[PDB]
């Protein structure tokens, strides 16, 4: 049976403070489009001559960034977002080259401009904003539980004391970090990987983003989501933080999509089992 490279379990640490989730940067916020096609693709000239958008995901995240076991085709939620700046950058949304990262990686994938954005169901922080740009938010999650469905968890304080996955490099971490007493926390490269840990019965629960979850839930009708909203998930389209032009660009994208139905149509096509389509996320500017 297989078994993820990479599984640790965590040294044991005192609870973080309960404010460590705060987010008080107002980082949601954003620059405003571009007022005119001239200067939008301005922006781009050095995309456009490079004759592809490239563009820091993964291909194991169902529902987001996945290869699809009919077509084996590259799909999913982000995949299509990243498309859909592909198509205002070239006309069309096939010129794009991904570079498979994962969640630890998207922010030195940016520092090192190694690739023009990163679509990872990337939350905006305060935090984060210090190393990185974002984009307005194209997608507004929050964390949860899963577990199977013969387990009793069902609240925050059930992780205590039992084994939790968390993929490194995420958000989600900071918050387990937070329960007190402690969950075992147990660490691996991806989301994808705490889903084997629980198959194989190596852990009690994983908790992340519902969105995330409700992919995982999708391979495994065994598990299902509980417990309420842990934490605020306000995805951002990933940019080098002093790439601004990029930031104005890609914002112009989501105004694009927010308006035309077509942020509709993919959350109707990738997110549905969570529910009826919310209004899309409302854009916040700086200026
Ligand atoms: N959205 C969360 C979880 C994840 O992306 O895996 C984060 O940005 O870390």
């Amino acid at each position: 049976l297989p078994t993820p490279v990479g599984m640790e379990i965590m040294p044991p640490q005192p609870p973080l403070p309960p404010d460590s989730s705060s987010q008080d940067c107002d980082p949601t916020a954003s620059l405003r489009p571009f007022a005119t096609k001239a200067e939008a693709d301005a922006a781009v000239a050095d995309i456009r001559a490079r004759g592809r958008l490239i563009v820091g995901l993964d291909i194991g995240s169902n529902l987001f960034s996945f290869r699809d076991p009919i077509t084996g085709e590259i799909t999913g939620f982000d995949v299509d977002i990243a498309g859909e700046v592909a198509r205002d950058i070239f006309g069309v949304p096939s010129h794009v080259e991904y570079r498979i990262l994962s969640a630890a990686e998207r922010v030195t994938a940016l520092q090192k401009s190694q690739v023009d954005i990163v679509v990872k169901t990337m939350s905006i922080t305060c935090e984060r904003r210090k190393l990185v740009n974002f984009s307005t938010v194209y997608l507004d999650a929050n964390q949860r539980i899963l577990a199977p469905r013969d387990s009793p968890i069902t609240k925050v304080s059930d992780l205590s004391g039992k084994r939790v996955c968390v993929a490194r490099g995420t958000t989600s971490l900071r918050r387990i970090r937070e329960i007190a007493p402690p969950p075992v926390i147990v660490s691996v490269v991806n989301w994808a990987d705490c889903l084997v840990a629980l198959q194989q019965r190596e852990i009690d629960a994983v908790s992340t983003d519902d969105t995330i979850l409700a992919g995982l839930v999708e391979e495994d009708p065994y598990l299902h989501i509980v417990g309420p909203d842990m934490a605020d998930q306000p995805y951002g389209v990933g940019i080098n933080l002093d790439n601004t032009g990029l930031v104005r660009f890609v914002n112009g994208t989501l105004e694009r999509i927010r308006n035309d139905g077509t942020w509709n149509t993919l959350y109707r096509k990738w997110l549905t089992v969570l529910g009826p389509a919310p209004a899309p996320p409302t854009p916040r500017y700086v200026d």
